[PDB]
């Protein structure tokens, strides 16, 4: 059970999605700290909603889409089609993230941490949230300390 929609999720809805993500990425070698660092970013990006378009502008493929707001959406969407995967889908997006780790895509090492180091890291979810913000997400506004608060909130409240 996951929520997939073009709608901002409530804290209760997010917790359902966040536990799912934690389970899935644990099976693929990520630390709970690394996952929670990423979840803190996903909350700001999309309220951890794989169905969410930037500004809720459904179908605008020039802008952000999905858990981490892949931008332009079309690059992710093109990737899913080439893989035979449905784009609007939790597992498809989690597969994209694994593919990015494996092929050194998206990540730019601005904090002396590679993506492969990141997923194995036991630094705090706050520190990891900030590294992931700077290295992976790189939004127009870099000042989003809330992302570290949120990472810690998920680390405490998920299993």
């Amino acid at each position: 059970m996951v929520y997939v929609s073009n709608k901002y999720l409530t804290m209760s809805e997010m917790k359902v999605n966040a536990q799912y993500i934690l389970n899935y990425l644990s099976s693929n070698g990520w630390t709970k700290q690394a996952i929670c660092g990423m979840l803190g970013n996903m909350q700001s990006e999309s309220t951890i909603n794989p169905g969410l378009w930037q500004n809720l502008d459904e179908g605008n493929t020039s802008l952000g889409f999905g858990l981490v707001q892949w931008t332009p959406a079309s690059n992710y969407i093109n990737w899913a089609n080439s893989q035979g995967l449905p784009y609007k889908n939790m597992d498809s997006e989690l597969k994209r993230i694994i593919w990015e780790v494996n092929n050194n895509a998206q990540w730019i090492n601005l904090r002396d941490m590679t993506f492969k180091e990141y997923i194995k890291s036991t630094k705090t979810p706050r520190e990891l949230a900030m590294i992931f913000l700077a290295s992976y997400e790189r939004p127009a506004n870099p000042n989003q300390p809330e992302r570290g608060d949120q990472a810690e909130y998920w680390y405490k409240n998920l299993s």
